[PDB]
């Protein structure tokens, strides 16, 4: 086993300045270390810190275009991490609220850099475990990455294996990736909408699966159904599905269907202390 040389950087909480609140608790602001600006997001008893803690282990042992970055952690009266903000919200949401702009190209692209983020986390040894597009942040509508880290070592996006045997691997992460493009391709469709989670279980033994979206090409959905195989093996490997939404991408509409086809400011992407 390799060293995890990863450096964990703690701020100053007088370098922030929290902006106004994002969700709930989870801030956008900007850190100030330099002339330089970064506008971030700031998540604010003894489990819930062992528990944030474990997120700031994993974002700062990991670096990839398509994986959020940990900026750095602040230790006030509870414990914060501080990451890069992602201006446009996660991808769920995302498709929801933009479902009559949203082009067959971005459509493939957002596949492809999913699936680049996914390949890195396997290079790196390390399962997601909660793949999901509402975990899906969108830097701008050409760049997004995978976040929420809370998991890394939900019934509905969980391969059959691990609702029954608790068992994960980067293979029971390429179904939740089929999941995720499957809400991406019905434009934020609930997985099983009105299936009581209880019941996940019986139904994909029985065979059935998700059905095949509108938008969808029998050569997206086919890939999707390839996720979604029993046998964890004889399902694509991240990098194949690299390549195969690669090729999709080249010419998009042959595949997805679709009617209608402040200064001194610096993204943390530009901040490479
Ligand atoms: C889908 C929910 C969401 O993330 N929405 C969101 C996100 C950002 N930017 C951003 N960047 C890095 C991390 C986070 C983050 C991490 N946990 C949470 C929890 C709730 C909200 C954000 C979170 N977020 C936005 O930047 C402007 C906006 C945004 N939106 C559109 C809020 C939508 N609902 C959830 C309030």
């Amino acid at each position: 086993e390799a060293p995890n040389q990863a450096l964990l950087r703690i701020l100053k909480e007088t370098e922030f300045k929290k902006i106004k609140v994002l969700g709930s608790t989870v801030y956008k602001g900007l850190w100030i270390p330099e002339k330089v600006k970064i506008p971030v997001a700031i998540k604010e008893s003894p489990k819930a810190n062992k528990e944030i803690l474990d997120e700031a282990y994993v974002m700062a042992s990991v670096d990839n275009p398509h994986v959020c970055r940990l900026l750095g952690i602040c230790l006030t009266s509870t414990v914060q991490l501080i990451t890069q903000l992602m201006p446009f919200g996660c991808l769920l949401d995302y498709v929801r609220e933009h479902k009559d702009n949203i082009g067959s190209q971005y459509l493939l692209n957002w596949c492809v850099q999913i699936a680049k983020g996914m390949n890195y986390l396997e290079d790196r040894r390390l399962v997601h475990r909660d793949l999901a597009a509402r975990n899906v942040l969108v830097k701008t509508p050409q760049h997004v990455k995978i976040t929420d880290f809370g998991l890394a070592k939900p019934i509905k996006w969980m391969a059959l294996e691990s609702i029954l045997h608790r068992i994960y691997t980067h293979q029971s992460d390429v179904w939740s990736y089929g999941v995720t493009v499957w809400e991406l391709m019905t434009f934020g469709s609930k997985p099983y909408d009105g299936i009581p989670a209880s019941e996940i279980s019986s139904i994909l033994e029985k065979g059935e699966r998700l059905p095949q979206p509108p938008i969808c090409t029998i050569d997206v959905y086919m890939i999707m159904v390839k996720c979604w195989m029993i046998d964890a093996d004889s399902r694509p490997k991240f990098r194949e599905l690299i390549i195969e939404f690669s090729k999709m991408a080249r010419d998009p509409q042959r595949y997805l269907v679709i009617q209608g086809d402040m200064d001194d400011v610096v993204d943390a992407d530009e901040y490479l202390i």
